[PDB]
């Protein structure tokens, strides 16, 4: 009774597949992939942010040249310069007049803003997606479990051991390259640690935070101070950290395709609805009745009253039950051309029970699988009026 | 369901007419024009006596 089952991967909407064990009653499914979040494989290349340049104070020597040194710095920028009067509060203090020399240093460093502020480059792998699976189960009820895609895992959390996948609908909504933000995530062919050309993105490259070595290409050019006054002419690009938040592209969770959300949390791409998924459950057969315990329903009679063409559940059916005994009855539309509410139905003996679906062809003649009998509830549906709310149950679109 | 209806011109009786809303309970009407006063566009232009 292993129930295997093709399953479209889409996220808020019960799948209520039919258990058709031969020798003990049927069970409805009621399977709902409450997410899909997915959590590829990434690693952390460099973060990014924008510069300070933090200038240290330059050295004026009054009488003659003071030589730089390349310090190790990132992005150590040291010019000399002479030919300074540097007016110092009382004036000048330099008693000499082009001997006065000035020697100008500027490294780059990570904001404080870096730690916090700051976008992230990573390369971006496929990994392995999730879910928490809600099943209420049969006569379980519940069951809400935190589950894997790869064809082989269980989580037994309840009762039923299930597995799911892997899924065919391989599109990671990630590229390879991205960019990510606080929680705008861009799908960004970042240049790479180590390259990035000044004013454009990654002008700082920091491995990470903690990370004192970076690669700051700033072109940041030194000017020599004006009129014999102190100060530091730094002349430099705004960084790309700077533009990327308002010259930018717009984020995944607003530009990707087949329907995901995204978070700055684990990288997963929640609910990316799209393809199928090929589940397969091991129920506890304790869960199952035996088939001699439900009420046998045929010599019935099905159709529809009010069907609806439509998503909301809005296709109704009354049923004419024959039953032998009186109890509950799963339910269920083997053809996948009706979606049904009711996993179950109470039964008397033998009275009529409406139900509630929603098809997409104009003619429904879907089977109905009453605990054990068939029928068909053709009829026919009318198109409604009012079509502007969130997504359907019906989801099952074919020729018509 | 916005239930379009051609309807006479006529004072004293309902037109009794049915909203046919695919998916729930249809609903009659009970439309009664009781009054059709029309008030035209006018300019008094002189009394006499």
């Amino acid at each position: 009774y292993e129930h295997t089952a093709v399953m479209p991967n889409k996220v808020g909407i019960p799948y209520k597949a039919l258990v058709e064990r031969p020798g003990y009653a049927p069970v409805h499914l009621q399977i709902q992939l409450v997410n899909t979040r997915i959590i590829p494989s990434t690693n952390l290349e460099y973060i990014t942010c924008k510069y300070k340049t933090k200038v240290p104070s330059p050295v004026v020597k009054c009488c003659g040249a003071t030589q730089c040194t390349s310090k190790p710095h990132p992005d150590y920028q040291c010019q000399v310069f002479t030919g300074v009067y540097p007016f110092m509060w009382g004036g000048a203090y330099c008693f000499c007049d082009t001997e006065n020399t000035q020697m100008s240093e500027a490294y780059v460093e990570r904001s404080e803003e870096c730690s916090i502020d700051h976008a992230k480059a990573y390369k971006v792998h496929t990994g392995t997606v999730q879910a928490m699976v809600n099943i209420t189960y049969g006569s379980v009820s519940w069951r809400s479990a935190d589950v894997y895609v790869n064809g082989e895992t269980p989580a037994k959390i309840g009762d039923a051991k299930l597995i799911i996948g892997p899924l065919s609908s391989a599109w990671s909504p990630f590229d390879n390259k991205v960019v990510v933000y606080g929680h705008e995530v861009y799908n960004y062919d970042f240049p790479e640690y180590g390259t990035g050309k000044a004013g454009s993105f990654g002008d700082l490259q920091s491995r990470t935070s903690t990370s004192n070595d970076l690669y700051a290409n700033t072109n940041l050019k030194l000017q020599r101070p004006q009129a014999g006054i102190v100060h530091t002419p730094f002349t430099q690009a705004p960084s790309g950290f700077e533009r990327w938040k308002r010259d930018k592209g717009a984020p995944l969770n607003d530009v990707a395709p087949f329907g995901c959300s995204i978070a700055l949390e684990p990288l997963r791409a929640e609910n990316c609805a799209v393809g199928s998924i090929p589940i397969s459950i091991d129920i506890p057969d304790a869960a199952f009745t035996r088939i001699s315990e439900t009420p046998t329903v045929s010599d019935l009679e099905c159709k529809i009253t009010e069907c609806t063409y439509a998503s909301d559940f809005g296709g109704i059916a009354t049923v004419a039950y024959k039953s032998s005994k009186a109890g509950n009855c799963p339910i269920h539309s083997p053809s996948g051309v009706a979606v049904i509410k009711e996993n179950d139905v109470t039964l008397a003996e033998s009275g009529s029970f409406t139900f509630h679906f929603s098809t997409a062809n104009i003619h429904p003649a879907f089977k109905l699988q009453v605990c054990t009998s068939a029928v068909t509830c053709k009829g026919d549906c009318k198109p409604p009026k009012d079509h502007i709310v969130d997504y359907p149950a019906q989801h099952t679109e074919s020729f018509t």
